């Protein structure tokens, strides 16, 4: 379980792989990288790790709330105001999961009249927003992926130019952690465009990223090549 | 905390930070590297992550053992006929502090005695351990994860001493960045096969003039390296 976004200047950019400890024993595919849309007024994109029964109980929960009632009982994702009460939405919904009986989410998005606000739901309920110094989040397995982050990410960043960087952290991240596995659902949004035209399924059989991996391997490995050791 | 070494053909590699955590604010230098000798007979080393009371608990009881030589049956690191029996003896350290008196103790123990080739272990918190061989042939402790994949990129087991001393320090350079708990100075010791002495031995400052021209450069060939890629668009 592995999950990256980014908030630049042009928009969002999300990301995360398939694999999953969902049995005891076995692993499964599952797509993490949920969606919700409202053509014109609003887009929201829900990244999520951690268990998969208490991942699915928040997704299930936030479709249960929208589907229910016409009448306006509580503040759902369609009828909140702002991204900060949208994420309480997403924040109430983990407090409900664990009412009814180590979730880690990303939820990022725009609503008409703001800027898109990129967000990251902790397990207790409460989240953090993301700002220019420190432009991404991360969730479940995310240590192998921070360094090459930390180098080369900025805000000022076009969209497709964070998805590189965002596409090699998935590639230290599937080498060393069997945890992580292909495939990868990335998803490009645009600033003030409402609507979520921009996404991709990157399968293990695709050739762009074979050509990423390759080109960073060889460049990673022609640069070591290089490195002095006459002074130690 | 993090520590790396690695077993080559040509001989051993030994790698690790200073900075540890002496209580719940507190943090300090504490050299994790410690190394018995007796020029020409045999050579240890032991880099040492987890919990530094429970590290020094391992270090003073196999030191205590050395110290005595008085009637004793027990096994110790200079009595020893090979290394995996010099491993155990490390092991049965822990199991002793274990009993004596959270709990998270995990070492990297390698050398060499006379008589076979230089062998590398990996200590566990419970007392067993397993070796390096070709295949996997480093080990890792304490913060492992940031400096993972870079190893996995360039590591072999046929690799000049130099080359592996060069990638461990790449690995502290991912790691120190991207994390506070892992910080300098770090200690690296590098032995040569049959040598039976630790005579290369090196503490790397805060403000050495290798590491710095290595980072920046290392820095600089990433950042070159990410313009030259191609443009995702979908």
């Amino acid at each position: 379980t592995y999950a990256v976004a980014f908030r630049l200047e042009r928009g969002l950019v999300f990301a995360a792989d398939t694999r999953t400890n969902a049995g005891v024993d076995n692993i499964a595919q599952y797509k993490k990288l949920q969606l919700w849309r409202q053509p014109g007024e609003r887009v929201f994109v829900l990244l999520s790790a951690g268990n998969l029964a208490a991942t699915q109980a928040v997704v299930s929960l936030i479709n249960e709330h929208l589907s229910q009632e016409t009448d306006d009982e509580v503040t759902t994702l369609f009828t909140a105001p702002n991204m900060y009460r949208a994420a309480r939405v997403v924040g109430d919904a983990v407090r409900e999961a664990r009412s009814i009986d180590n979730t880690n989410f990303i939820f990022g998005g725009q609503i008409k009249g703001e800027r898109p606000r990129l967000f990251q739901i902790y397990p207790e309920g409460n989240f953090i927003e993301a700002t220019d110094d420190t432009p991404f989040f991360q969730i479940g397995e995310h240590k192998y992926g921070k360094p090459i982050l930390d180098r080369v990410a900025r805000s000022d960043m076009r969209l497709g130019e964070a998805a590189k960087l965002m596409l090699l952290s998935f590639d230290s991240t599937l080498r060393s952690n069997l945890s992580v596995g292909m495939p990868i659902d990335l998803v490009i949004y645009e600033r003030d465009t409402f609507d979520v035209t921009r996404e991709k399924r990157i399968s293990a059989d695709d050739e762009y990223f074979r050509n990423l991996s390759n080109a960073w391997s060889d460049a990673l490995r022609q640069a070591f090549s290089k490195i002095e050791e006459f002074d130690v």
